[PDB]
């Protein structure tokens, strides 16, 4: 079968990439008991066993193969548009129940607060089980990831796509049951399956959304001021026990991929500048600062650093990365060196680097770090330490240095979620490990390495395969991959917080925690 | 062997790309008698029969494998910096001799006009042959491609890099011979060979330049007007054998990747606007136009189309392309269709596509072409016609439609040579096959398909492998790949043209030909 052969070919290619450019390989072997040859053979088997396999079947097989890595950065996308969608968003409470937190339809058969019990007579938990990955570890991050998929299936992601009618069994707030019959919003595949075509081929002849700007938390109280610009920021108050009020500032960091922020005008001042503006206002008109960082996909490390430099008046140690190398990385190293050869002054550093690297202040020390990074990469290469090098800080940055102008220095409370990845893992890790802020919520996802994408012509319809080129290592050791960061205060969302989207219990605890931060100082 | 295993792995990947996305495959088998499996098996053996193959060795093998396709578009570049360079430039004359046409170093022995005889006791010809590809066919274009590397060796291209001193045997124009000892300008490798590092790898534990703006031709006559922008363009007076003078425009199109033009300012107006300005000047102050398009690397098809649109007052038929298809191309087709789904008017087209596409004026006609393109691709896919599809015009443009404002409609003479690739192959072919211009010079290279690049992580140091995704077909059926485009008048550069860089013989003949075009007296004959 033409399809089978191409799938095997492409599978063998993905398999080779895992051996030459997947840094967390050793970790997955121990942490998950995963074996490359094992999975490979296993995947090869499903392909060879199928009777006249369809392209979509093969795509599913390769997608599951990569999914077996239990790595939120690692996945495969395909040139396929088939999809199925239902207009609802459901969230799981700490007690384990599922409620509709968002209804995007004019139908009133299902309302906010209603509880989801089953899908086609199967308890929600069973259905989610069919959406789990090959090496599911039962974490909340994995579960939430599956929940994203419950009512949105995409062939472009290698999902088996459903269609037609289905029944949703729900529980109304007064306790009784209703079975709601709905029909999936189906978009048929527009990219013809190779299998169907194969026989005729002749030889050629011559804001509950990740990255949401606003997020999903309501303001903590009467608002005295807000910004409404690019970032969602405002100032409210918290009243302690002695009856005294404290102006508290609020700011949400939706993503570390600034160019993708809602309403970003590339022809306007960069987002890090608007950030600085907000911080300044907060610096002299706020007592503490709550930073909502939940439901954040991560993004640019340099941008992550820029924001970190504006939240401290002291240097912050940064975790290092164990990298997997190829001569590609060697050339980058050589390029940093030739680029900074004659850099000896701050003036020259700004002319060579731009004085601003995605918001981060370019110092002579920056050039020095970049210089060190590269010498270290070259050293590792010559030493043969290329499978998983000794930790080297990204860009050579040993630590973050406070922004020269804006420096919020008052107490900070960072809210984390199981839907915080990469830079969204690193943000709390840096503030927590340096003791600059109080971390609250639930453990981050654990996407602990930088991502990179690979594209290549092929007939299996593979569009992109993202992989992980490094293994972040926290100061006291311990990887972030899978593990993520535990908050200082584990504060999950209750059924009461979620049901009507009020988060009253949740916000009340946070406001109290901020009070203690103001009064007890740290 | 680590290096060997990786080399074999990456070779196998390249070989697979050649069966899934290399449109000229069927053409190479017939034009070269080339065979994929066999060339692969041969490469594998070279890698397997090696003791401790170094990375650079394997890079050379992979580079030679792709070089065997005899495709100016197909090639591999590597993450390597080692290189050797000698500050000279040679040009081969029509009588087969090699002459120095440029010296780029302090006052030394070699003079412009010297004939290059040998390199280390070996005649130039033999040295050049060592630089040919596996399926070299002796075409002038392949000869020049090899000459480019005579004094420029790069590990980045898979070349073996020499170093140290070497002797150049030359002959002066008055006859005497001289042996000039010269030293290669060498840059050592900065990327450590993996073969050397392998044993310590432990398991992981927790001018004449192609694309030159000015080119190398001297002015054709006394200049009456000279443009001051990005393009070299002017107006001079050309006189016939009777002493009758005519005003003639001269314009050089250096490249079709407009963004790479010398001194291009991305913050200023696009080059097609300046081109338009020049043509308007030519339309009102000239009787004919000479376009120097020699030594041009090709570039953007849409930009090429914009320039053609300003050189005609009638539509020009375009050659179509036979394409190799994957679902990547299918998605493109679908997107064009969704993008133009509700476009039924000109204003609608301009809103969806912009007022112009890299200079080419946007119309409803353009929108309709793009939709037709999508349908034909989708139709080929559903029929299984995916290895080498029936001819389909790029972007669906069946023909070039005249620019609405600027249209040069007087006679045109285009100068071409063996160092014209892709769009530089296409420019003269469109003008020739539509009988719009007189094409003069030597046959173009023949990079007859669009290029695309592939990147992927590997331990062999491969940076990019460019391949060809289509085979262009001229109106009458001939392909462009390898064969190139023939001129109406074959006019090579003679030794007298080259010896002192005057090209007076070449230019005097170009002028006689232009006068005949202006005269409009029967058939245009050289003499």
């Amino acid at each position: 079968s033409l399809v089978c052969k191409n799938a095997l070919q492409d599978l063998s290619f993905l398999e080779h990439l895992l051996q030459v450019k997947y840094a967390p390989k050793t970790w997955k072997e121990q942490y998950l008991g995963w074996d490359l040859v094992q999975s490979s053979v296993s995947a090869q088997q499903k392909l060879r066993t199928q009777e006249n396999p369809s392209t979509s079947f093969c795509q599913q097989v390769l997608a599951d193969f990569i999914g077996g890595l239990n790595d939120f950065h690692a996945g495969v996308t395909f040139f396929a548009i088939e999809s199925a969608y239902l207009p609802y968003t459901v969230q799981k409470s700490s007690d384990g129940r599922f409620y509709f937190v968002d209804i995007m339809t004019f139908s009133s058969e299902i309302r906010v607060g209603d509880e989801l019990l089953e899908v086609d007579g199967a308890p929600v938990q069973d259905v989610l089980a069919t959406l789990y990955g090959s090496n599911h570890k039962g974490t909340a991050a994995e579960e939430s990831a599956a929940l994203r998929t419950l009512f949105s299936r995409m062939a472009s992601l290698g999902h088996k796509v459903p269609s037609g009618r289905t029944t949703l069994k729900i529980r109304r707030p007064f306790g009784t049951t209703r079975e709601v019959r709905v029909k999936w919003r189906y978009v048929p595949e527009g990219v013809g399956d190779l299998a169907t075509i194969a026989p005729s081929i002749r030889a050629p002849q011559l804001g509950y959304n990740i990255g949401s700007t606003d997020g999903f938390l309501p303001v903590i109280g009467p608002v005295i001021w807000e910004s409404e610009g690019l970032f969602r920021a405002y100032i409210s108050s918290v009243t302690d026990g002695d009856g005294k009020s404290h102006k508290v500032g609020f700011l949400r960091i939706p993503t570390y991929s600034w160019q993708d922020m809602e309403d970003f005008d590339p022809s306007g001042p960069p987002p890090w500048e608007e950030f600085a503006k907000i911080i300044q206002v907060f610096s002299s008109n706020t007592e503490a600062l709550i930073i909502d960082q939940t439901n954040n996909p991560g993004g640019s490390v340099l941008y992550l650093y820029a924001l970190l430099s504006m939240l401290t008046d002291r240097p912050l140690e940064l975790p290092k990365h164990r990298m997997i190398l190829t001569q590609d990385e060697v050339v980058d190293a050589l390029d940093w060196l030739t680029l900074l050869e004659n850099v000896d002054t701050n003036v020259e550093s700004r002319l060579a680097l731009g004085d601003n690297m995605e918001g981060y202040t370019v110092d002579l020390q920056v050039a020095e770090y970049l210089k060190s990074f590269g010498r270290q990469v070259l050293n590792c290469w010559s030493k043969g330490d290329i499978e998983l090098s000794t930790p080297i800080p990204l860009f050579g940055f040993e630590k973050i240095h406070p922004h020269p102008r804006v420096q919020y220095s008052k107490p900070i409370c960072v809210l984390i979620n199981e839907q915080d990845f990469s830079c969204a893992d690193f943000f709390p890790v840096v503030l927590k490990d340096n003791d600059r802020a109080l971390i609250v919520g639930t453990r981050t996802a654990g996407a602990g390495g930088f991502v990179f994408n690979v594209q290549f012509p092929n007939r299996t319809g593979i569009k992109t395969c993202s992989l992980t080129g490094s293994l972040a290592v926290r100061e006291h050791g311990a990887f972030i991959e899978n593990i993520g960061v535990e908050p200082h205060i584990d504060l999950p969302f209750t059924a009461n917080d979620i049901r009507y989207k009020g988060y009253s219990e949740y916000l009340d605890k946070v406001k109290k925690l901020v009070c203690q931060l103001i009064n007890n100082d740290g």
